[PDB]
RNA sequence: GAUCUUCGGAUCACUUUGGUCAAAUUGAAACGAUACAGAGAAGAUUAGCAUGGCCCCUGCACAAGGAUGACACUGCGACAUUGAGAGAAAAC
C-alpha cells in the first residue's frame, strides 16, 4: 500500500560476441550467425535478478488506467523506472 | 494572446500518436561438425532432353543451370466357375 520502487538503478546495455573467432552480426536478423549450432538447451544463462512482490510491489502510474497491463520488466525484476 | 468593438462583445486558430507490436535467453531463417553410405540407361565407362507435383535452389527472366537438379517410373482379380470323380452326408 506504498509507492512501488525500481528494482535495477543501470540499464542493461547489449554487447557481446559468442565464440570470438566464428561468428558474425547479421544486420537483417538482429543475432549472431555462423559457428557451431551449439546445444539448443546450453545458452540458457542462470537469470541475474530475483523479484517478490512483498518488498517490491506497489503503486505506479498504470494503476489509474482500467485496462493497465502489468510490467514485462517487474516479474523478470528489471522495470528501472519504478512508479513512473 | 492579436484585431476591432464600446466595455454587452465580436472576430482568428479547434482533438497528435504508421504500431514484426515495451530495455536482445523463452514467438523475422537455416544450419556447423563429427560418425555411417558415399555419383542415372539390364558388363564398363559414361552425352544428354523430357514425363508427375503439398520438392525445391540460383536467376531480371516464359533463356539456362543446379548429378540428365532431386524424388518417383509395377503388377493387379465387375473370375463365371463347371468339367468330373471319391469318401461323407441327407437325396436321385
Ligand atoms: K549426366
Ligand atoms: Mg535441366
Ligand atoms: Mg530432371
Amino acid at each position: 500500500k506504498q509507492p512501488a520502487r525500481k528494482q535495477i538503478e543501470t540499464r542493461p546495455e547489449y554487447e557481446m560476441e559468442p565464440e570470438q573467432p566464428g561468428q558474425v552480426y547479421n544486420l537483417w536478423y538482429n543475432k549472431w550467425s555462423g559457428g557451431m549450432r551449439q546445444d539448443p538447451l546450453k545458452s540458457q544463462v542462470k537469470s541475474e535478478t530475483r523479484c517478490v512482490i512483498s518488498r517490491d510491489s506497489g503503486y505506479t502510474k498504470a494503476d489509474k488506467n482500467p485496462g493497465s497491463f502489468f510490467c514485462l520488466y517487474f516479474a523478470r525484476g528489471m522495470c528501472s523506472e519504478g512508479s513512473k
